[PDB]
């Protein structure tokens, strides 16, 4: 529950940060499959004890030490070479997140927070925007990898009363967790999606309470991570504010 | 004409992607601050190197309506593209210097400024990024497609339900993925690199388009109307595939404002 496996998730991040980088260069997804089996391998062989819940009922959190993974988040973008994939490493214990460290393969930056201990991204400490007003706020979102018929109208609509209240801009980058972290370094105001796995917001929570930001659900509640649902913002009244133009549909 | 205008397009990108790059270190004062700093250290210097080009700029269509190309050397500017990312140092935005003559694209130069990426594309010398040869994907399938937009600036039921349903089309098809970067010249450098397949933009002003055409071209791809006949930079839209198949598909998709 710290340090001695706080340094391992680093490390682990690099390493695998390293794996795909030089890989980045339609199932390429063998790269996922090699840092993640080297990432969980590395893990359960140095703390046995320790549960692990990863892109494989699925996010339900014991108290015991578990790891939330994800391999590589923004696999559609590294296929196309899209300049936007991490990888993400989120730490819980006592069914609480402990710390986080995500990756971001290209641009070379090492986000990680810790409980208590504030966030950081390569050195300089993040803290989130602050801003309170929706029509000053840049919003980042993601669409379902899931491509259906009417799962769609929660994304048009979703994206259309929040694009009312005056929102400053959208963004739409193919990665969850690199877009929660543009939140908790401040360059975004809130973000909000239907569908991204806890191994998604594991990491990415912890970094961003830590730099002051806030995550809850999509209706103006707590976060739940069985859910596979999110919003957090860089403030109460900017997330509260998001939660409500949301449409828990 | 060509080489010495080329190199001062270099020179001023960088300059310019330099001091906004610095910058990025308060209200959206000094935003405006710069991009008049940027447009006035650009412009400036070429008006007094090449005193009989013109311009095609955010700062001189003062005019009333713009974006008319005539036959002489003529230098297409956006000092700063991707000013809301700027506000909130959100890491993409581009300086970007085109040059027409004899009504035709020569040159194009986008810099984008936080990742030190030096994209430029020249009439039938290739298309470059920081010294890689450039070349698109020539992915077909709407599929498979990562297709990128923007949303303009303006917020109005009118240009933002046509947003809305352009995107609903898009997503109608089977497009694996859209993105909506806050940068229409970078979201085109990626379509020339490979990085993406299509773009499509209903709104952008000319001065966004202008270098970008010339490098999606250089690189192989093709930059067409929103109604997939040639593209018209008096009408403010785009389509930008890396195949003639994929841009007629995106063409195909949405229509126009009714």
């Amino acid at each position: 529950p710290w340090e001695e496996c706080f340094q391992a998730a680093v490390q682990l991040a690099l390493r695998a940060g390293q794996i795909i980088r030089k890989a980045l260069t339609d199932l390429v997804t063998e790269t996922d499959h090699l840092v993640e089996d080297l990432i969980i391998s590395e893990l359960r062989e140095r703390f046995p004890s320790h549960r692990f819940i990863a892109e494989e009922a699925k996010c339900v959190l014991t108290h015991s030490p578990t790891w939330i993974i994800d391999p590589i988040d923004g696999t559609c973008n590294f296929v196309h070479r899209f300049p936007t994939v991490a990888v993400s490493i989120g730490f819980a214990v006592r069914q609480e997140l402990e710390f986080g460290v995500i990756y971001h393969c290209t641009e070379e930056r090492l986000y990680t927070g810790r409980r208590g201990r504030g966030a950081f991204c390569n050195g300089q400490r993040l803290r989130v925007s602050g801003e309170t007003d929706l029509s000053k706020a840049l919003v980042l979102t993601e669409i379902g990898p899931k491509r259906d018929p009417a799962t769609l109208k929660l994304f048009l609509s979703n994206m259309e009363r929040l694009l009312h209240a005056k929102a400053h801009g959208v963004r739409v980058i193919g990665s969850s967790t690199l877009a929660l972290c543009h939140l908790a370094s401040g360059a975004a105001d809130a973000y909000y999606q239907f569908g991204l796995h806890c191994w998604d917001l594991a990491a990415a929570t912890v970094i961003i309470r830590e730099a002051g930001g806030i995550v809850i659900d999509t209706s103006g509640g707590p976060l739940d991570l069985m859910a596979c649902r999110v919003v957090a913002a860089s403030t109460r009244e900017m997330a509260m504010l998001i939660a409500q133009a949301l449409q828990t549909i």
